[PDB]
């Protein structure tokens, strides 16, 4: 298939765990997505990202603790989830499933 156009986004009310979360975030840059913004990789085991279940690799994140991620540095945002609180909120999109799969083995051999 191809499928298109956005969906719905959903928010994401966690607490920052003993490690500090758990969300194996990247610049799209760094995936074979080669966009700008920042995208769930990975969900770490003991992790409140992972226990949440929702966050899904390939998400794509918007918001951060009610931190508009629009034009951010990776580094910036990386910040703000580092420097978080106890209450961590995200603003991820449904994202589809290719999308993550350019962020963990995209199409094409290679």
């Amino acid at each position: 298939g191809s499928s298109g156009s956005s969906g719905y986004v959903f928010t994401v009310e966690l607490e920052r765990g003993p490690s500090g979360l758990g969300m194996g975030l990247i610049d799209g840059m760094h995936t074979h997505l080669g966009a700008p913004g920042l995208y769930i990789q990975t969900l770490l085991p003991g992790s409140p990202a992972a226990a949440d279940g929702r966050l899904s690799l390939g998400d794509r994140i918007l918001e951060v603790n009610g931190s508009s991620l629009l034009g951010l540095g990776y580094l910036r945002a990386v910040d703000l989830i580092r420097h978080g609180g106890k209450k961590m909120r995200f603003l991820v999109a449904k994202s589809d499933v290719e999308t993550a799969k350019k962020i963990h083995s995209g199409p094409s051999s290679g």
